[PDB]
């Protein structure tokens, strides 16, 4: 790279080299690393911003700790760009977030300097304790350290971890990256130090050096500048939801909406401002969000849990045990359903149509466009026999016309086109492509609307009038909606070939949503090819 | 029981004179003859206007006295005095602040009180609940039945004697008009699969230094008592924290050890995200010993390990094994333990094993089922411990019988071979039919466009009620006679 523009950064290709530089040279390095971050990564990545706040902390860590031998763990990892830059990926940083480029967050297979693959938050301390325990048994003096944000240390996990750490007392350092006190951490069993200036590299080095050597659970609380923030993980469906939320809240006082620290992402900013008394941000606590909704439901209100498909994974037990078993009519507005894009593997809303389907009493809806979305939220909100869910992708609507809200009959699909030989059953926002395939193959097209309960009569009807069925969904094929269709046919002993089109059995790689959907054969062309190969 | 006899409703309890209450506790305590919440239960129903005021018990395992003055745990559909249906722990505070906020907006002065044990306050969801309450500050009382909070946002009171009936009454009454979140701290006083698991653990821990066994507060339940005593340095009880349990295992694997997470199928539901994000995505070889898989019996809907094979199955890189007997179980534990390319799981039911011969440990080829009987027209694919019954059906209908062994990856060749060899297939599993093992079988046949009819036998789409395992299995048709009857009717379609 521009060796003359960054004379000091140039002297670092590995942390080993970095540890060779003299202390007084570090402040200058930090300046070059900060400028380099702003000059090489596409601003379209947003996370470069979160990285800015850890520049000094990262240099201090790799200078004091013996990495990659010592184990460094970043929570979430959206703040690890400088970490990647200082660990042999300086000249590859410009490709981060892109298809075939560096991972959006630390990834174990990408580098020996990445100890834990992260994306969801609050996992650092737990894995960290496991790592420190192994290091202690190893007996080679391997050191452990975790960097966790003020927001991430909000999850129950973090508490379970810290409480456990407080008991077995492993030699490890937990660094609180506070960019928004210590009594709690001391009560939990940690030796607390801070708050400290997180942008004083030399000050952090001498502090880190001392604590790296101390025994037992150590906790350093630092403060970093938050900056202007970053973008969260035809109107978007998030805005559709938000708008519906506001208008519904104005109609009746029973609406209560909850988010686990994703107000903006789920499109609830305007809502939270106009109805502060109907809004709840439980912090990064998906588990409490759901059971809190149960309580509200029990108390006679109508709770709505706004949660991403990927994060809803952490509240599975509350959904099933605290809401489903009790038939509590909680409405789940699941955003980021399907492939989410740049965030990659750790954030795909690839499994909700499966893990939710095996749950008794659960009603699962999948809108094909923004009007259907509104109608289903409406239906879900007025469905009081149990829990209901409406899932939608990250992205813009199709631009359809919006009709007056009307409850949709539960478990009923609707044929959109009458064809021959082939009947394509669509579940979700992949409809536009499915529509192209049907028109191109003169096949029958059905918008299933409900994943559960399934419109069995309609399935049986399509099977009886066609040679083969094709199911389309943006979710894992295994256990998903198509799988549900197969189950119905098998039960009635009407074995009609069914091609289940959906997500393959591997975690979906990062890239553009369009770019990744095409690569997986989830577009008109790709789908027709699959059908061709299958029939062949 | 002269004092208790005068109590058939909590309204009658409130009519009695204070001085009489202590005698009631002694009687109530002898009637039962858990008994450690007698004094508190009375105090609460005596001071609070229940069932108008909402009383929430965490876990419910110790709600017997509560039920007398009023299912194994409090169930909303049973009584109106059971505000929240429980089973799993740490839900009280969570649903409770939800109920407190509702009561706040209702404006009818309805009170909210949650009773939680010291074990339940170790769960991550209790931490999230208290934090949130300390923020929005709803009017409510959390009672810690002990047999930091001020830092979370609560006004702490105590400690106080939990066995002093009149004492608790006075205190509860004194806190009547205290606003915001209040916290009252009181002080109170034939082999089974679980067995083969524990023995296997001890045996294995004696062969290497890598094994590490973790449990989220269920030592005896998972039959690990012996192991904890013989290999204290390989045992880890992380309290009621399923999430941390799994991610802690991930860390042990990253460090070079071979972690084994011993957890109930129901509770594993609470660590779903850690299993998927912290183990599967990193392809870390953690082994999961899933106990109480299938119908557990007396514990009811809140403890049924019924979705086990459905939620793990959609996860990429996951290896799922379903022992048909105790010998298979040890082979699979051994296999899963030495499978280093990713996470593996071995699920087994609560209760006694079949009584088969135990053969020396040997690795099983991943994703390979085995044909046990070759019949005609029908091929029965078994997944799990319902095999004895499935075998009876096989002999009765002269059907081919196969022990699939793996739920994932499935033995596709065997499935395609069987489908080509018969007119129909029948899958048997003690898991929800929807998204289960058999469902996976359907998927293979369809992907190959070889649609032979398949009869998926498993648990129905409703939470199954409490009752002995045999009773529930016979009632659901997971009986030999029930299965055969199901097959006949299915073929009669
Ligand atoms: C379990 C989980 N829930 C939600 C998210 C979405 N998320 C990603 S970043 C973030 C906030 C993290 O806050 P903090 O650790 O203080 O870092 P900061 O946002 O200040 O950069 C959230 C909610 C997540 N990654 N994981
Ligand atoms: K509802
Ligand atoms: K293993
Ligand atoms: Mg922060
Ligand atoms: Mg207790």
């Amino acid at each position: 790279f521009d060796i003359a523009k960054y004379p000091t950064l140039a002297l670092v290709d590995s942390t080993q080299e970095l540890r060779l530089l003299p202390k007084e040279s570090l402040p200058k390095l930090c300046d070059e690393l900060r400028r380099y971050l702003l000059d090489s990564v596409s601003r379209s990545s947003g996370h470069f911003a979160s990285g800015l706040g850890t520049v000094e902390l990262t240099v201090a860590l790799h200078y004091v700790y013996n990495t990659p031998f010592d184990q460094l763990i970043w929570d979430v990892g959206h703040q690890a760009y400088p970490h990647k830059i200082l660990t042999g990926r300086r000249d590859k940083i410009g490709t981060i977030r892109q298809k075939g480029g560096l991972h959006p967050f630390p990834w174990r297979g990408e580098s020996e300097y990445d100890v834990l693959s992260v994306g969801h938050s609050s996992t650092s301390i737990s894995a960290g304790i496991g790592i420190a325990v192994a290091a202690e048994k190893e007996g080679k003096n391997r050191r452990t350290v975790c960097v966790i944000g003020d927001g991430a240390i909000t999850a129950g996990m973090a508490f379970e971890a810290m409480n456990h750490a407080g008991d077995i007392r492993p030699d490890m350092l937990v660094i609180l990256n506070d960019n928004e006190p210590g009594t709690l951490f001391e009560e939990l069993g940690f030796n607390y130090i801070g708050p400290v200036d997180g942008h004083d590299v030399l000050g952090l080095i001498t502090t880190l050096k001392n604590m790296r050597d101390l025994k037992g659970p150590q906790f350093l609380h630092i403060m970093t500048k938050k900056g202007r923030g970053y973008e969260p993980a035809l109107p978007s469906y998030s805005k559709i939801f938000g708008d519906w939320l506001c208008e519904t809240a104005a109609k009746d006082n029973k609406l209560m909406a909850i988010t686990p620290a994703m107000r903006e992402g789920s499109g609830m900013v305007e809502f939270s401002r106009k109805f502060p008394d109907r809004y709840f941000d439980v912090a990064i606590a998906e588990q409490h969000a759901v059971t809190f909704a149960a309580g509200l439901a029990i108390g006679g209100y109508k709770p709505i849990v706004a949660i991403y498909s990927t994060f809803l994974q952490r509240a599975y037990d509350q959904v099933l045990h605290d809401v489903a078993i009790q038939k509590l009519p909680v409405l789940f507005a699941i955003d980021r359903a399907g492939i989410v894009g740049a965030d990659g593997q750790t954030h795909q809303g690839a499994f909700d149509l499966s893990y939710l389907r095996c749950i008794p009493e659960m009603v699962i809806m999948t809108p094909s466009d923004e009007n259907e979305c509104r109608q289903m939220l409406y239906t879900g909100y007025h469905y009081n026999d149990g829990p209901s869910a409406v899932r939608y992708p990250r992205g813009n609507a199709v631009g359809v016309e919006l009709t007056p809200l009307e409850k949709l009959p539960i478990g009923k699909g609707i044929v959109k086109r009458r064809g021959e030989k082939l009947a394509i059953l669509n579940f979700g926002t992949l409809m536009p492509e499915a529509a192209k395939v049907a028109e191109s193959l003169n096949a029958t097209l059905v918008d299933m609307r409900f994943v559960k309960p399934l419109d069995e009569a309609l399935i049986l009807e399509m099977a009886a009038s066609h040679e083969a069925l094709v199911t389309v969904e943006e979710n894992a094929i295994m256990g998903g909606a198509g799988s549900g269709v197969n189950e119905v046919l098998m039960a009635h002993r009407k074995p009609v070939p069914v091609l289940n089109i959906g997500l393959p059995d591997f975690f979906i790689p990062q890239g553009t949503q369009e770019e990744m959907r095409a690569e997986l054969g989830l577009d008109a062309a790709g789908m027709e090819a699959k059908i061709k190969a299958w029939l062949a």
